[PDB]
């Protein structure tokens, strides 16, 4: 056939034999320079474990050197080794770097709902405290916040900055200091073999959810998606949803959406109790402007999770008003140029792809029919506006093509007119069977951001997001 099928074949062959015989893909994350150098300044301070310590500074300097990170990163790097704006400077400036940010105590203290950087905050706030020399300022709640971060084993939620933060934190409190030692040897046997720290011990769960969807939009489906199926259902966190790895009991809407439209596809009635379960998980965050937040209800709703949302949802007709009410918001929120908002992932094609398949996906008729396909027009034409002249797409529209940027404009422009010889369908799927390497796989540039704008590298995403634009574009 096409050499389009061709390489969606050999790439289908690859993911397949990537999944285990537990039913997952692995997805590890890779070293980190910022976690490197938290570990490497609490390791350091404690005059603890010092082969890992050698192998963190060997780790840092190569980086620094080869692939230096966001200049946050690097700033940080240099620091060790010679809201998001409090958080991020109170991190330099507990490394020395700056000095700590002159607010009152309050500015510290967030929601307790979004867990993880709640964690992240009080630890921050003990570090202030005692940085700038008032360590009476200190509450006996913000040490109890921390108390996870004592606990043995992988960090608490697979998140290390947190962890680290909240160690760096507890090191100054005597009261504490009994549980260190122990947690230091685990922090130590974490390094990956270039010697670094991972933000989080990865996303097994988000790219096995993404994987099985891809594999269910193929011609015809291999046997494993069925324990795939099984792998994460098992892995449902009470209140219905998903979290993005083993061990995460934070559920999200996207690692969730991802879940869902895998379940609905590959084993609506073996499943059929985890799908209700996690169609009630989303409609009970809902917001009362027809959005979806990424965590909390209550917090605000996030374009790409509303979109996502709605399309997860959208396969029970008896959900047809959330869905219209969300699709009415993704219309509301599009911008002048025809884009949405990045979030969770840093290029701009994400949130497009999202928001197209919900516009498209829904079935509509009448005035709602034409002011769907307008919205839909104007973002597909976006990306026809901004594709590179090799046919794909970057992280922003002066980027370098990337295979997950262009594969995400792939799943979009699916939804629009038939591929024509030379068109912008056409020469995207021309840019990825060139990029497919001898392995069938992909390597690219990661879009997953944590915290954000900061990048994670989860490689086994690559081949997971071209192999569902794909399948969605054959």
């Amino acid at each position: 056939a096409t050499a389009v099928v061709r390489c969606r074949t050999r790439l289908a062959r690859r993911v397949v034999a990537a999944v285990g015989p537990d039913g997952l893909l692995p997805a590890p994350c890779e070293s980190r320079v910022l976690e490197s150098a938290l570990a490497l300044a609490l390791l350091t301070e404690e005059r603890a474990e010092a082969d890992a310590t050698a192998r963190l500074t060997a780790y840092l300097r190569t980086t620094l050197r080869t692939a230096p990170p966001d200049p946050f990163q690097c700033a940080v790097a240099r620091a060790v080794l010679g809201r998001k704006r409090l958080m991020f400077r109170t991190v330099l400036a507990a490394l020395g770097a700056t000095g700590f940010p002159a607010v009152p105590w309050e500015a510290y203290d967030t929601r307790p709902q979004q867990s993880w950087l709640h964690m992240e905050m009080k630890a921050l706030k003990v570090l202030a405290a005692h940085g700038t020399g008032h360590p009476d300022v200190v509450r006996d709640e913000d040490w109890r916040a921390l108390l996870p971060a004592l606990e043995p084993g992988p960090a608490w939620e697979c998140n290390n900055l947190a962890q680290l933060l909240a160690l760096l934190a507890l090191r100054h409190s005597p009261r504490h200091r009994p549980a260190l030692g122990d947690v230091l040897k685990h922090v130590a046997g974490r390094l990956r073999p270039d010697g670094g720290m991972p933000f989080i011990d990865g996303m097994t769960v988000f790219t096995t959810a993404a994987a099985g969807l891809a594999l269910s939009l193929l011609p015809a489906p291999p046997a494993c998606v069925t324990p795939m199926a099984d792998a994460l259902a098992l892995r449902r966190n009470p209140d219905g949803g998903y979290g993005f790895h083993s061990g995460v009991a934070q559920s999200d809407v996207a690692d969730t959406c991802y879940v869902l439209e895998f379940l609905r596809r590959a084993a609506p009635d073996r499943h059929r109790t985890a799908v209700a379960e996690a169609e009630g998980y989303l409609l009970a965050l809902r917001n009362p402007d027809g959005g979806f937040p990424t965590f909390a209800r209550g917090t605000s709703s996030e374009i790409a999770m509303t979109a996502a949302a709605a399309s997860a949802l959208a396969h029970d007709p008896d959900r047809r008003e959330e869905v219209d009410e969300a699709v009415r918001y993704v219309v509301r929120h599009q911008r002048p140029d025809g884009t949405f908002e990045r979030s969770w992932s840093r290029n701009a094609t994400n949130a497009v792809f999202r928001a197209v398949l919900a516009l498209t996906g829904v079935a509509a008729h009448g005035e709602e029919r034409r002011s769907r396909a307008r919205a839909a027009e104007r973002a597909l034409a976006h990306l026809a506006a901004t594709q590179n002249g090799d046919g794909g797409w970057g992280h922003a529209e002066a980027e370098p093509s990337d295979p997950i940027s262009t594969a995400y404009a792939v799943i979009a422009l699916a939804r629009g007119p038939r591929a024509r010889p030379g068109g912008p369908l056409d020469r995207a799927l021309a840019y990825l069977v060139e990029r497919q390497h001898p392995d069938g796989g992909y390597r690219s540039r990661p879009d997953q951001a944590g915290p954000r704008p900061l990048l994670i590298d989860v490689p086994a995403l690559a081949d997971v997001f071209v192999l569902l634009a794909l399948a969605h574009a054959t």
